[PDB]
């Protein structure tokens, strides 16, 4: 029972349930004049700025105290520093939950078991330094004697969304470094589609998994080996070619790796959260390992902001609470991630997996289920996509979805006098605007009357035309996007589902509900083989494994 | 009240109320020997078949039954005759919806106010069909009298998700087709992206927009047009390198695009339908002309399954009526699309407008709001990386998310004696018995004994072992991906959130949601311009314009 049986959280509950009806938007904003001025976050980082508006949202003052009083009651700032100083937080799998530590620039000494971590974390570091260096400037030579123009990398999950999604959000940093490919499903589509275009000569081959044991991206490492294999013929031009990103270095040298060619990284580094890691190979070789150690500074900033602010000005605790209130209070099965910026159009994605994969999660520390909802439905398209697509459902369906709005007010590509850039940030503030203030029967009615139509005409179009509104939003608005930044952004986020497992009293670092497809999907291989039909599972997996047989001959 | 006021509906309702404990999977498949043969539905168009196997959902067949009634009795035989014949059945624009005309190969008179609209379908495909064999031969010369190379796509929404989707799809059969680009958002990194790759001499501009006045997309064509003059320097150049695809004539012709370069299609093609149009003028260009017919021919296929099939074995139909039994029955929010194909990767998104835009509603045909759920969330990654994503808390969330699982039997690169596609399909029948089955604590129990843990270490740890089990998924495999079935699956899912809308009696063919936005933005706009701030509203746009212009000097 622990938050339903937490004092202060049935304090809001009673609230909630009593004045439910004075949460009205329109009104709340003539009420206060400087809503604004209170309900908003300016941090500054000294690399450029970061504007948390939460005013637009269902809350007041005494709402927020109350949220607030509930984190503190519930060990918010404990937990913290039990992540920091290296303790064993992930409490299942009996680990520590130590991203922070990869990206901590001040080399403050951290322990686990006794050792500082720190010398292992700065050691990988300069390897990474001096072997982007080397493939970056052309001495690194491929088996034919030339220069790496394609760098490929293997992985899923963790081992991919994280690089990916940087790569492409930090594509302009990028014109001085090799291409990166990123194949990541099992499907064979996914790398004979990338692998048909490669020259082997000037190819380079990333293995990053962090079991090195994942069927996946072993097997597609071992695809990617033989088309090389079929060019090259020397195997010891593998040395040359493929380099792995591991904590395994036993399952790293039995793939044929060279140990010299290992990257390493912990156990205390969490998969969706570890392109602050060695796993990142692939972002530095890219843009440069100077703007990765920007990307990895952005990030140590905002830890710093994290760890030290008070909880009521803390930009990760607040965007935690308001989740919290939607979510426990309100019933919302979703939060959507709208940044309006091309480059960001696989941030919501990667924080799929970060959100999602943390908090989907039911047992309690206590090892008691959960009697109250967990992390939500994570989803959305960069705008203004998504205005063109789902939008519609948002101002007039028949759910409430908390979202959150981003963007840079300087863009990268600041074309025809900064024209495209000025619509942009006009559909970005319009959207929140409209969101909340909606439009009655009065207004739409007063419209139709103007465009010349008759009562009679517009009777029956009048109700479609209007807007409730009353409708949530966050506004994250930042100087520009760089990998400093960036590097802000994503760390600000990992801290807010850290902060609402906490709330929630739940394992945000462990997945065990990956488990029992993996072991099912071991079984159902073998018994694809023959053309002989299959018996040994329930009526729907047999009818299926039945249907594939006969298909696949057809 | 319409729908709840509903006799078969109100059934339901107690039903529900009295049997829910009764909806065990586990326990269904026990009691059934052949529930998969009861709950699946083969389909066999001739060009391979697709398989609805329906079998794993909370649903019996009495369940079933009743359904059937309500989708009778709602009128959806009636409202889907409305449909083919060309009435107008979007009630609140007064237009026919008629996306069935623009693949209706057999050529069936469809009427529009008298009028056979098949006169002008027929000529805007040949008109395509000449244009399509002139650029891919190399007969369709640019300026400087050079092939084209490269088609760029320039719109938004239907104009852009459609055609990508598709084009991605279809990849296979693209090799003797020019590239395709897709410029959408406004954000001017979208276009210089693109274009700083290009070569205006071999490039190809499509400026697909109905109206022809949306915003972004007419401000990327200026753009485009700006960077093309400045090579080309004749305005007369423009007629070889711009084509366009709309319904406004009058405005094609002031953007300076030759008459003879329209392709035009018709207000009753729906923006999120009208991939079938014109508007795939960059599938065919890209694939094939003749490709595109077969993509046009198996959503025929579909087409007349729907309308001549009776309910109970009705695909589109059964996909709905499972939706809104855990929609208005069950209280969930989304519906995930999974498919287990990479080529596909777009195909969820493209089901968020196609379901959200049409369904995200809330006005009856009578213009009273509706007291109950509307459109679901759809959202998805293709497997197999969502499982490596997002899976943990779909078998351990505190969510019912009813999925869809979609794959293909034969893969289009068999490579390494086809282990990629059974690993594949390995774990794409595994994730369904697994998300149906579960696990006991009992099992897992016996799971940590045998791997020789022993109980007081386990005791903490098993309960975060343990799956719940019990959730519902469709699994529809279809022999291959080709033009062809692609085609058939899309209209099935037309047709499918067609059936829907007339049950829950909204408008799938109009979005008046997406008005006020543009109205806001509107006068957003010019407010921008200066240094001076603004407080022409509420506390927090206002807020941000501020913080607006002070950061874009900084």
């Amino acid at each position: 029972a622990a938050l339903t049986q937490n004092p202060q959280f049935k304090k809001l509950q009673t609230w909630y349930h009593e004045h439910r009806s004075d949460l009205n938007l329109r009104r709340l904003f003539e009420g206060d004049k400087d809503r604004f001025n209170h309900f908003s976050l300016n941090l500054n980082t000294n690399h450029g700025r970061i504007l948390l508006d939460y005013s637009k949202n269902l809350v007041t003052e005494a709402v927020m105290q109350m949220l607030v009083d509930l984190a503190k009651s519930r060990g918010v700032e404990a937990a913290r520093e039990r992540m920091f100083n290296g303790e064993k937080i992930n409490f299942t799998e009996d680990r520590a939950v130590l991203h922070v530590a990869l990206r901590n620039r001040s080399n403050t000494p951290i322990l686990v078991d006794g050792k500082d971590v720190m010398p292992e974390v700065n050691r990988v570091l300069e390897k990474m330094k001096s072997f982007c260096k080397r493939v970056r400037s052309g001495e690194w030579k491929g088996y034919s004697g030339k220069s790496i123009t394609d760098v490929i990398n293997i992985g899923i999950g963790g081992s991919d969304l994280g690089p990916l999604m940087v790569t492409e959000a930090l594509k302009p940093y990028s014109a001085e470094g090799p291409r990166v490919w990123f194949v990541s499903n099992i499907d064979g589509t996914h790398i004979a589609k990338t692998l048909a275009t490669l020259n082997p000569e000037s190819s380079l081959f990333i293995i990053a998994s962090k079991t090195f044991t994942t069927q996946e991206t072993i097997t597609n490492a071992e695809t990617a080996k033989e088309w090389f294999l079929q060019s090259a013929k020397d195997p010891s031009a593998v040395a040359k070619h493929f380099v792995a990103l591991s904590t395994n270095t036993t399952k790293v040298k039995e793939f044929g790796i060279d140990p010299q060619n290992m990257f390493e990284f912990w156990d205390w580094v969490g998969g969706r959260y570890s392109l602050w890691s060695a796993i990142g190979l692939s972002i530095a070789l890219h843009v440069g390992f100077d703007n990765f150690e920007q990307l990895l500074s952005g990030a140590h900033w905002m830890d710093q902001h994290f760890r030290t602010t008070p909880l009521e000005k803390n930009a990760p605790v607040l965007l935690a609470l308001l989740g919290i209130w939607y979510i426990n209070f309100f019933g919302c099965e979703t939060h959507a991630m709208l940044p309006y910026d091309q480059y960001l159009h696989r941030f919501a994605a990667y924080f799929q997996q970060g959100d999602m994969e943390s908090n989907g999660k039911y047992i309690t520390k206590s090892g008691t289920r959960v009697d109250h909802q967990t992390g939500p439905i994570v989803w959305g398209e960069p705008g203004t996509n998504g205005q063109h697509a789902f939008y519609q459902l948002i101002h007039q369906g028949t759910k409430m979805i908390p979202c959150d709005f981003l963007i840079p007010v300087q863009t990268q590509h600041p074309i025809r006098k900064g024209l495209h850039h000025k619509i942009l940030l006009a559909n970005f503030l319009a959207q929140t605007e409209a969101l909340m203030k909606g439009k009655s029967t009065e207004e739409a009615r007063k419209e139709l009357q103007a465009a010349g139509k008759s009562p009679e005409d517009f009777e029956k179009l009048l109700p479609h035309k209007v807007f409730e509104g009353n409708r949530p939003t966050n506004s994250i608005v930042f100087t520009k996007l760089t990998p400093f930044i960036l590097g802000a952004l994503i760390a600000m986020y990992e801290h807010k589902i850290f902060v609402q497992g906490v709330i929630w009293d739940i394992n945000s670092f462990d997945q065990w509900g990956v488990e029992l497809g993996k072991q099912l999907a071991k079984k159902i291989e073998p018994e694809l083989d023959g053309s002989s039909p299959v018996t040994s599972h329930d009526s729907s997996t047999n009818g299926l494994i039945n249907f594939i047989k006969q298909e696949r001959e057809a």
